[PDB]
RNA sequence: GUCCC
RNA sequence: GUCCC
């Protein structure tokens, strides 16, 4: 179907609204640039490779380049791969940019380079130097900048690539960039503010350096300035988990208090880990406009309860004050100002390590008529006691998140204490929503009555994760929780004694109850599995990792539910072959579509496991298990199925002909197994496959009988990588078949290999020639 | 150093004393019996194999044969492998047995046989045939075996192998069987007890049959009877993990009172799953010498607090009466007869199941002049409350356990409930630091100094799997004073105080392992160096504890030998520029085992070897997806014994081990990358004794690399599960490998070629290169 | 591949 | 393969 088979090991897009040519090479083992790049190329991407050197031969055809994405050739060595270290930094010989007459967008972070490369064209609007080895900016180096607009010089002096002097940076270096709108400097060792910068400045990075002191005018003629981050100028250190040196005598970073005059246009003002004490209110006199402000890993622990400066941000859609807590201080109580209620616009608001043993519902009270309030976060404050009805005045929230608290009767797990949040990688540059969430996972609940939620009927998700519930449920223990769609009752220790639990929550939608396996790990105690009868709307449930073995109920039933988790279980004991009992455990769930019984230890599926299933089963995952033989021909049962896993088992063979098993099934997933060949009629009239994986695992030869070209043209996806394909004229057919066909296959640019003979062995099924199978 | 090298896929062992000849083949994929066993064979096993029949050809030579082992070579459907099935029965033609004159033990289980093989030799003295078809014994099938002793015919009918009809024994088959001292009818679908049995009788499993009923005479004449096991008929069948079938009418075993009169001999009498609701005092009139009784199982419950047959029990050892409990009753408080008083001799007494809400210290009183108690069981009882001091009255046991129970203020896993605890497979812990409780899997959520008053005198103590969640700061074990042992994994341990567990001044090992909960928080602090208050610490485990991050950088122990360490995050500790924690380890000083497997190490920063603490010897570093590694920093690790580097993704060994470390002696390098060795890499590495290269890439070793006088000194050396290329170059390996002394594992069934074409899938023992020679 | 799994 | 790990 293709006269012409694609051998550049790149990824191809043709975006022809933006008459972009969008050429992918990302990651692709390259020692040089591939010949044959498409002489229209538009975007060219290379980062992650071992391209040595760029020349005037790199780009010479590419006259139309208007972004080079060439990162991380050569990462400096303490960022990057132990295992292949770059020997030599990039070498850029002259004029290798100065044809690029479109080029906008130049790339070359984490290439150790020493200095700003020259030559660049004056179309340039973005360039990017993060993570090399630049630490000294002179004027002249600048001039062929004139037209630049971004400009990332970072992480090019810091502990995990250092340069061993202090940043330098010349007096007006940045002057005469009159176009430069961002400006990042962070992660650098920089001393002081460079001046005087250009008053086209919309957002400037000075985080993470040896800033002590901020003069009254460094900021002066930054009318235009809308993002600042001074962050981690004069860092707070305590439990830091990367190397912090403080400011002497505990000092703060100092900042005047008319330092942000000239800022009229400010929306997002950082001051994270600056060790401040106090938040002047001078400060913001001419921010009329502040929208975000981060305050968090400072001293304001006592500020918190003054903060006069809160007067003078009425727009203010985001406030963080976490982790300001006084050193070796357990505070009996949460002092929060009057002067909070004066935060009309305020959204968000994170006071996560204030430290604190209890919570009392007036201390919020200052929250109560903020009317845009969405988010409170009070995690990771060590709350001993708190009445959870308090957030009866809470209604309107979206989230109350209490998480990683001690109380008894979506951020990344690092966040306030990673080193730099923003940081970019080498390859790339939940129940919120079914209403309010009362999030107090990861606390010490060991024991629940309804009476603990009195006055929260409100609410729509509950996440009780990581609690230590250790408590027969019977139905009384959630009665106020009328309108709750959502409950995450994982990581507990539930003992389904009583069919009954939690069938007073009546709107339930989706339950986890997943890795709650200690009672179900200890013989001779009875579990109710059928607990799912009463819950009449639960469409969703998971019971993930709880080790179940036995039961006492032989049969799980639902009108409602549509989807099961299963995963981590021991299907394998209760359905031990001679026992019966159980093999129609989930057949009365009726209109269940989707069951991931993955992990069960099924090294072989019993009789009647299949015809046990209920009729609307669509989605199996049978991932997993060890499976050793499988009875293609008992698919025939699920008369619905369209998704089939059998991903990470070991089967040898796959059925004689898959349509005589299943006149349904659309994806079919056999990768990581042990399958060295297919059947002769393997794929012949199954009309409905849409998509096929049969990657990972040993075949080495395709014959066209298996592949009959009416069904794999209608393949959306034919995964066929890391297999043992042998490169002989037996495999004239698939060699030519794989080079001409239109249907996706991934990674035949990297994984889809000859493994022999000799001659071919690691060599591309792409690229391979067997014109001497035709002489 | 061979001038033979044996092919023959068997092990095969000389113990001169007893002129025996042990030749095992247990699971070597054979499809027939191997030409070529020593004709001296005394003992041949050939168990888990296809073969598909034994006939006179089979032992001809074998004229010495005392045993054969030939079980499961064709296990019946529902017992065997789904994806390996037997598809006939073994064949067994006539006059294959006859000629072994000195046969004394046949195990033919496993084989789907319909019939009891017949022209047995009349030295044979043990039988077995369970997991078989035979479900009608004949008295003139068993003539044969005039001199049998031990016969094992039980799981020839039942759940996982049915027959679909009741076992058949005729009248007095056994009887004219004057020497039968076991017999074994398990598992069988039985419904009467076999009469009359021989009197010679010491052992009699009859347990999980049809038996309704015991007839008064059913034992009249063993009176050398000393096993009988009787459970499993009328079965107790709540929560059962395999079909159960009740006895109608909810009848118990019928057991008349006088039925064990004769049995003066019995010690062992087990009565597990009678759905027995009364013990008379009358069944033990005559035995004086019972030791064990096991009574669990059934509905007993009332009977507990009654008992009255202890009074005949004074020499008992053993005592189990768990899982008695009444459906759908929580009691509020165990009720133990006085009659426990007068079980002089009782050892081991356990009931778990009994199911009750509160336990009291008066209510264990008919046990406190027990003087021989060891164990008192009392796990799975749904505990709520118990006051631990009550057991200043119980020093002198050796284990009280609590285990799974709802507390707060070595059996297997499946026991009491596994459909058979004693068969056979096709193939074949703290409390000896002193007194122990275990507390284990309670919920326990806080601990304080009163709840441990009266108990210094405690060896051992298992917390592990409560809900622990609380700042130890050394005050809460404070009256532990004895304490060597403390269990504290699976709970959430809070590291604020480095004074944690400093009260336990005798404890030697501390498990706090699986407490990760205050450590995948960010923010939080946690002191490592507790260490250095324990000054008789030697074992520490903190595994799985997700540690990346650490308020002190030093662990310190003048007396720690062994820390583990699996399962966290040194390679977020030690992230690449961050030198703060590379001496972790440093001042244990005396440490010499350091598990740091499992801690996502994909290379060593520089300093983690110079950081090591100075006697280390055994260095685990396995399971880290380590990629590189810089051998020569071996150099510091000076008293290096043990290095495992295995299932990482290293692809290179050394230039030249001798040059990285002078001490090591065994390197462990299984299950990476390595596809060839370097030219030189063994040389001069005389200290090396152990070395596991299996399941690598390698293609081809040659000598330079393994030098013959490092290689003959090794106790082991794995190879298999490489990619042996098995051309002319390979030469000097083959004939090595087929020529020495060294023991190299898995030789007949994974030591193999994968090429050239010719030799693919063949063992390097078996391959002839002559051609190589013309 | 008799119990486990 | 800059932050994660
Ligand atoms: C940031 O700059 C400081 C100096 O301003 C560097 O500190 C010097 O480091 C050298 C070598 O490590 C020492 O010999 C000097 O004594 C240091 N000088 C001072 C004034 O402390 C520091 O190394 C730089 N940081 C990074 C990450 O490169
Ligand atoms: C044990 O024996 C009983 C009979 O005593 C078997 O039960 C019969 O089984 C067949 C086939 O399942 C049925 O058609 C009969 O109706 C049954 N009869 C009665 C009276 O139950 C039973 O299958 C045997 N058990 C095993 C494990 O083989
Ligand atoms: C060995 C006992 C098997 C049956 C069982 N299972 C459980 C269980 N999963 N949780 C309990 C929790 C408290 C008390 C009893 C049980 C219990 N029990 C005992 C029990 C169950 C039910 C009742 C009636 N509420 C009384 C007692
Ligand atoms: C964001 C807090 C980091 C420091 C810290 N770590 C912990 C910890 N691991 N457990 C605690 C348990 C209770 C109260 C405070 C802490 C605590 N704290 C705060 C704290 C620590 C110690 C003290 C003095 N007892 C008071 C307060
Ligand atoms: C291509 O490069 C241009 C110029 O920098 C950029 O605006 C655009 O987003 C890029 N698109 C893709 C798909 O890379
Ligand atoms: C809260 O703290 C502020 C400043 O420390 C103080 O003005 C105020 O009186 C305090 N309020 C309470 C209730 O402690
Ligand atoms: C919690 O507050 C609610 C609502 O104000 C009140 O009804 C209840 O008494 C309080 N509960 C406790 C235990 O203090
Ligand atoms: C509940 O909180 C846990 C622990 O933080 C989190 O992992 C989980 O995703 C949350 N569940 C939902 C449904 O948001
Ligand atoms: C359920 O248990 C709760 C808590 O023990 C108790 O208040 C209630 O009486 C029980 N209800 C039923 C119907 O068993
Ligand atoms: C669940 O099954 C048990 C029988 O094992 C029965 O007692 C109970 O009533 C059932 N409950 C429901 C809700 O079906
Ligand atoms: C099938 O279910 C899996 C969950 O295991 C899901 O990830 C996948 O997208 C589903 N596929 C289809 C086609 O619905
Ligand atoms: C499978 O194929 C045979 C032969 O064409 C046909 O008789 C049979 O009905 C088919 N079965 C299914 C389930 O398609
Ligand atoms: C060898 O066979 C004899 C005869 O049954 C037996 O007594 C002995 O224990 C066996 N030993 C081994 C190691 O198989
Ligand atoms: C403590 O009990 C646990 C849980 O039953 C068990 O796994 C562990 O081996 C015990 N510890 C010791 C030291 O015996
Ligand atoms: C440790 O905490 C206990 C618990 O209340 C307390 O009795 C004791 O004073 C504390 N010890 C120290 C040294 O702080
Ligand atoms: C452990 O280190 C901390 C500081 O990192 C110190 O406060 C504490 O006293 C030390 N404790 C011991 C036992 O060394």
């Amino acid at each position: 179907a293709r006269w012409f088979p694609k051998t550049l090991p790149c990824d191809v897009t043709l975006d022809v609204s933006k008459n972009h040519v969008i050429v992918d090479c990302t990651d692709k083992h390259l020692t040089e640039i591939p010949g044959g790049i498409p002489t229209n190329t538009t975007n060219l991407t290379l980062t992650i490779n071992h391209i040595p050197d760029i020349s005037p031969a790199s780009f010479h055809r590419l006259v139309h380049l208007v972004e080079i994405d060439f990162r991380c050739n050569c990462v400096p060595i303490r960022l990057g791969s132990k295992s292949n270290m770059c020997p030599r930094r990039l070498q850029i010989k002259p004029r290798s940019f100065s044809g690029l007459t479109y080029l906008k967008s130049l790339y070359l972070d984490g290439n150790q380079l020493l200095e700003i490369p020259q030559g660049l064209p004056p179309s340039l609007q973005l360039l990017s130097l993060e993570a090399n080895n630049i630490f000294s900016i002179r004027k002249e180096q600048l001039t062929e900048l004139a037209n630049i607009e971004i400009l990332y010089l970072g992480q090019n002096c810091y502990y995990r690539n250092p340069c061993y002097v202090s940043y330098s940076i010349e007096k007006d270096a940045f002057l005469n960039l009159t176009k430069l709108k961002v400006l990042s400097l962070k992660d650098n060792n920089v001393t002081t503010v460079p001046t005087v910068l250009p008053s086209t400045l919309t957002e400037l990075y000075l985080y993470n350096n040896m800033i002590a002191e901020i003069q009254e005018d460094d900021f002066n003629n930054l009318n235009q300035l809308q993002i600042l981050d001074l962050s981690g100028n004069c860092p707070r250190c305590y439990n830091a988990p990367f190397p912090c040196t403080p400011c002497k005598n505990n000092s703060p970073l100092q900042i005047p208090v008319n330092a942000f005059d000239a800022l009229t246009e400010l929306k997002v003002l950082r001051l994270h880990s600056n060790s401040l004490q106090h938040v002047p209110p001078r400060w913001f006199k001419n921010i009329n406009n502040l929208q975000e402000l981060d305050l968090s890993q400072n001293f304001l622990a006592k500020e918190i309860g003054d903060a006069k400066f809160l007067h003078f941000l009425p727009n203010l859609i985001q406030l963080d004050l976490s982790f300001n807590f006084e050193l070796q201080v357990y505070r009996a109580s949460m002092n929060l100002s009057q002067a909070f209620s004066s935060l009309k616009s305020l959204k968000i608001l994170r006071i996560r390590g204030y430290v604190f043993k209890e919570l009392k519902s007036f201390q919020l009270s200052p929250l109560h008529n903020l009317q845009n309030l969405e988010v409170l976060d009070l995690g990771t404050n060590f709350i001993k006691i708190a009445n959870l009805s308090m957030f009866k005045q809470f209604k309107r929230l979206k989230v109350i998140d209490l998480s990683v608290n001690k109380i008894s009767p979506v951020l990344e797990q690092l966040y306030y204490f990673r080193y730099d949040k923003y940081a970019r990688s080498c390859r790339f540059k939940s129940c919120y929503k079914y209403g309010q969430t009362l999030d107090l996972s990861k606390n010490s609940i060991f024991f629940i009555k309804s009476s603990d939620f009195q006055h929260l009927s409100f609410l729509k998700c509950l996440n009780l994760s990581g609690n230590l519930i250790s408590q027969t449920l019977n139905g009384s223990e959630f009665q106020p929780l009328a309108e709750l769609r959502y409950l995450d009752f994982s990581n507990n220790r539930l003992d389904l004694l009583h069919s009954t639990a939690f069938e007073e929550l009546r709107k339930l939608e989706v339950l986890d109850i997943s890795s709650n396996s200690h009672y179900f790990q200890s013989e001779g105690i009875t579990h109710m599995l059928n607990f799912t009868k009463n819950l009449k709307v639960l469409q969703k449930l998971m019971m993930n990792d709880n080790d179940i073995s036995s039961s006492t109920s032989r049969t799980m039933e639902s009108e409602s539910l549509r989807t099961l988790e299963f995963r981590g279980n021991h299907l394998d004991v209760l359905w031990r072959d001679g026992d019966n009992r159980y093999l129609q455990l989930f057949k009365n769930l009726l209109k269940l579509e989707e069951l991931d019984i993955s992990k069960n230890s099924l090294s072989f599926l019993p009789s009647g496991v299949f015809d046990g299933m209920p009729p609307n089963l669509k989605n199996l995952s049978l991932a997993k298990n060890g499976l050793k033989s499988f009875i293609w021909e008992k698919l025939r049962y699920l008369k619905n199925l369209e998704t089939l896993d059998l991903s990470h088992n070991q089967l040898t063979t796959v059925p004689e002909r898959l349509s005589n098993c299943s006149r349904s099934l659309k994806n079919l997933i056999l990768k990581n197994n042990q399958i060295r060949s297919l059947t002769k009629y393997f794929l012949q009239d199954a009309f409905q496959l849409r998509y096929l994986d049969l990657s990972s695992n040993k075949i080495q030869m395709i014959q066209k009988t298996s592949f009959p070209e009416n069904v794999l043209n209608n393949l959306k996806m034919l995964l066929l990588h890391h297999n043992r394909f042998l490169c002989t004229c037996d495999a004239v057919w698939f060699v030519w078949w794989v080079q001409h066909t239109e249907v996706t296959i991934p990674y035949l640019a990297t994984d889809v290999t000859c493994v022999g003979p000799g001659a071919h062995k690691g060599q591309s099924v792409i690229s391979l020639d067997l014109y001497t199978c035709e002489l």
